[PDB]
């Protein structure tokens, strides 16, 4: 039974405060650390920020922490909830908040308790977290599916100087036979890429962005793509490694058009593209490079551009800012046949129950699910057991650099080793890992 | 009693393989993750690298892992050693290796077992790791000393483009009243610094180096120092924050002289400095900026330059490459009155026993001890409990960015909270935290 609920302020990988929750039961203390989210959000669960400019640049979570300690904890202990019943935990939490976006107690306050309980439930059950997550989500267990990690290697857009408007370039080692192998290959690709970068762009070009990829001053998409292909080649892994893109196109959508030189800042408006011209540019890149996945190709409300594109895309199309892990948005996306994969962010919705349901509805529509990290990550490895539990076959948790990233990948290495013959690597089948 | 000893290959924060050890006793499984070291080392414990260019760029640890699994594990289990007796554990390990630099089994193979055992011992004892570390090192426990964190904020030298020859600029929040406060202040300084950098040097300048600091193209020491002072000022923390430098001067020592423009590469040799001219430059910086600590001011064998300088320095002088956590080197350093603080790196010596002894001998000579991280860190938080256990009052574990860094700082936040009135923040007294 849960005897105590406590929260403290700890630090995320960007040096900003975040909430850490500790839950006590007769089996010990279970902890969870929440990734940074949005404190301002239409369609997404709102995390609570103190707003006191005199402390942590206005990013404290002291209120959030108080909410846990002073509001939830006592109500929670007295409720006598069975942690094995995740939905009862989550329904309790939600009912306490009373708002649609968790803006009363905060999504950061609520998620921390929701995930800790799942750790307490597995412990109680005497099973590894991923098996308990598999039970909650009613996923197939024979075998378990290890995911293809979509490793960030290079950043553009708002995350770099240079003219490149596309935000993230990932490598996906789909041709490996095991998680361990996929990870070794991805790291060698990454190290070759860091060598090439430093050689071509300067010592400076080798420093990393928030998720661990390089961010050199690049002008075009072809420039970024050719660099990556060179790296794969230099590593000796031609054909075993594919590319994934995160266009984050909401960032350069202006006036019904897309500005590919949005950093300009004398951008020639005669050069802005309509959804359809943009789709032609993507098709061109897709014919010349081994791209297998494109995230947010079009803006967050540009429904017609997604649909159109979806009709001839032929590769996995990931909804991130279009859906913000929001069920009403997902249902819309499904209905309009806008894409076929959801970027799942547990803190964008606020509870484990609602995260698992969002994935199930995706799976039910034949969509794939990519479990994702956040910009501001922690040493918490929760999403590693969750990706295995959900059997999605694909995770986006950063480059093979910075331990808030490696903590997850390291955890997948342990899970694989632990499963023995009961695990399969999604490989080329990452899109439908759930159905393998 | 220890029933099993197992090792696996996991990844460090730079994407290179490292060894992870798991030790089983009747109290559970205790794990340790070793930081990356040197595979080539005069005066230091050698870590074992596979050298197979076809796997991980020749950085695998498969041999190291085999050494643990096939050599140590069986010998170790059969020996029936009491984990509470750290020295018996370490003596056993050393005797198995049989070399002065652990080059038979590897320092990476040996350290992993040596630290896991200490976790197993604390568990057995029913105490937090830091209390067990305090017991082993015979440190004062009333109160416990929380350290001033020496946060990396900006890198130069071999770690950046630009002409700046000094390798690391740290900030030490000595004027805070608690660990929690010191950390909040350091983070605000750091965030202001990242703002200023991006504003003055470009979007690119904001990417981070291996330890989390920025590495913009800077020309001079004064340029770096003025930036940092601006950041402290902008954060509103003037007077509560000091500066620490890591000169890594072995890197620009050539021909009995020091090249401050070693990246040149048409360096005017008439401009190289002798130990004494170099000391005059340091004195100049020390008069204009709040520098409280200088690491490796002079080259690793330039005994006379250290001594000379030590006579009028007046601030803490840290031995890193001069001593490489090597007892014979430490004794020499003490004897020649070359400095008064040791940078302690547990993996440079290979066992917990020898690390604790190196610190004790330092303390006995009136030296301070700065526990240090490594370039390639992990999610393991061992050095956080060790710094508290040793009561050193000072830790160098990176900038407030990248979780292989924050994992340690987050852990110090928990320890502080746990100690209540039994903890003091070293503050201005960091140099002699042991004597507080
Ligand atoms: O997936 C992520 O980590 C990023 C962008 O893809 O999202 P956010 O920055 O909002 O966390
Ligand atoms: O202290 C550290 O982290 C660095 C430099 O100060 O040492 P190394 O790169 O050898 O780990
Ligand atoms: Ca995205
Ligand atoms: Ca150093």
């Amino acid at each position: 039974a849960v005897s105590k609920v406590y929260a403290r302020s700890v630090y995320d990988s960007r040096g900003n405060p975040t909430v850490e929750v500790e839950l006590t039961t007769e089996k010990g203390v279970f902890r969870s650390i929440v990734p940074s989210g949005a404190s301002t959000g239409v369609h997404e669960a709102l995390e609570m920020r103190d707003g006191d400019k005199s402390k942590w640049m206005g990013k404290g979570v002291l209120h959030a922490v108080k909410n846990v300690n002073d509001v939830i904890a006592p109500a929670f202990v007295k409720a006598n909830i069975d942690v094995s019943d995740q939905k009862a935990v989550d329904d309790f939490l939600i009912s306490l908040d009373g708002t649609a976006n968790k803006s009363k107690l905060g999504a950061n306050a609520i998620l921390g308790v929701s995930l800790a309980a799942s750790r307490a439930a597995a412990a109680e059950k005497n099973v590894p977290l991923y098996k308990h997550l598999a039970d909650l989500s009613k996923s197939k267990t024979s075998p378990y599916v290890l995911p293809v990690p979509f490793l960030n290697v290079l950043n553009g857009g708002s995350h770099a100087g240079g003219a490149l408007a596309l935000q993230e370039f990932m490598i996906a080692p789909t041709g490996a036979k095991t998680f361990a192998e996929a990870l070794r290959i991805g790291s060698e690709v990454y190290h070759n890429l860091k060598s090439l970068t430093k050689k071509r762009y300067g010592a400076s070009a080798g420093n990393v962005g928030d998720e661990g990829g390089v961010a050199p001053n690049i002008q075009t998409a072809e420039e970024a793509l050719d660099l990556i292909v060179d790296a794969i080649k230099a590593a000796g892994h031609d054909g075993k490694v594919k590319i994934g893109l995160d266009c984050a196109s909401s960032e350069f959508f202006k006036d019904g058009k897309y500005d590919l030189d949005f950093k300009n800042p004398n951008s020639d408006k005669s050069k802005w593209l309509t959804g359809p011209q943009l789709a032609d540019l993507y098709h061109s890149l897709m014919k010349r490079y081994p791209i297998v996945s494109i995230e947010d190709p079009f803006a967050e409300d540009d429904w017609e551009a997604w649909s159109h594109f979806f009709k001839t895309a032929g590769i996995q199309i990931v909804a991130d800012d279009l859906t913000v892990t929001n069920p009403k948005r997902i249902a819309t996306a499904i209905e309009k046949k806008a894409a076929d994969a959801l970027l799942l962010k547990v803190n964008q919705i606020g509870t484990l129950s609602e995260s698992i349901k969002a994935a199930q509805d995706s799976f039910a529509a034949g969509w794939g699910v990519m479990v994702s990290h956040r910009s501001g990550e922690t040493e918490d490895t929760f999403i590693a057991d969750l990706v295995v539990g959900l059997r999605t076959g694909q995770i986006k948790t950063g480059a093979p650099a910075r331990s808030e990233r490696l903590a997850k990948l390291n955890q997948l290495l342990r899970i694989e080793e632990e499963l023995g013959d009961n695990a399969v690597f999604a490989g080329e089948n990452f899109h439908h890992g759930d159905k393998l």
